[PDB]
């Protein structure tokens, strides 16, 4: 029937509407990310470094890049991201 | 020694300012994406059916009947595949 | 005691003897599928071109053959299943290492 | 007469690649069928029970270099991907 066939075009539409900003923003903050990679791949090479070490044994205050745990969980979140990443890939592979 | 140290931590300082928050939108953008991934599948199964077909050749339509309104998206949505799979190997080499 | 932990060892030497060769095996598979992969291209973008379509439809019939109906579809069928298999592997691996 | 130039060459090309393929496709699955002994072996090497004349498996590195092997595979299967994604 023609209003069932409306029906369904409607629900479609909202569908998209709702969907489309999501595939748009993964498109571009991965974009993003990708731009500034090397500034991810400095810290963590500093993270590693003797040079760390020292820094973060001077004798004031430790909050930021020398403090217990800000990079450690940069490096943790970004390797749970790689996780994430992972998982979706199959699952993409099978919708295209 | 106690100034060069201050220039070389302020640098780092400024590089995790301009970089964090790309990480963080990175990780809110794909749990979003993932949530509403189910609405991705439906539109996909849409596009590919018959019933799509006959509804998109009716006697217009901008919108998910257009001629590539839905092709479009998979298209995007292959090709954001692909630079995932380009960005994997990177980062499997800085964990 | 000391027998139980030698039958506990043991269990874990057969468990290393049985595993190691199939790690062995599949990098060295990988490798060498990695080093021929230009086969590979090649042969693909041969069946998508034009040329192929024209030469499947000559009066030699029918060689069994790269120019058979599936030889080729399936070769890639089995490539693309191959990539399937590794994205679902992909994820496992991670959480092991 | 071009044409079966070109086909000899293809046919040639086929017998020396897909075996190639074959074989990577059969190392795959057998990996996959034994990959729990990996996990074990995994396991087993991280734990309190481990620490305890020795070549295998209680080695120094044995199982070190066992997961080293794992992981660089891991790697070369993501360089792989993409590349296999753009001949489908």
């Amino acid at each position: 029937s023609m209003k069932q066939d409306q029906l369904i075009v409607e629900k479609m539409e909202q569908t998209y509407e709702a969907f489309s900003p999501k595939l748009a923003n993964l498109i571009e903050a991965l974009d993003a990310f990708k731009e500034h990679y090397e500034e991810y791949a400095t810290l963590r090479n500093f993270y590693s470094s003797d040079e760390w070490f020292r820094l973060a044994n001077q004798p004031d205050i430790p909050c930021g890049v020398l403090s217990e745990d800000l990079l450690f969980d940069m490096i943790g979140d970004h390797n749970q991201l790689l996780a994430d990443i992972l998982d979706l890939a199959p699952i993409m592979y099978k919708h295209m």
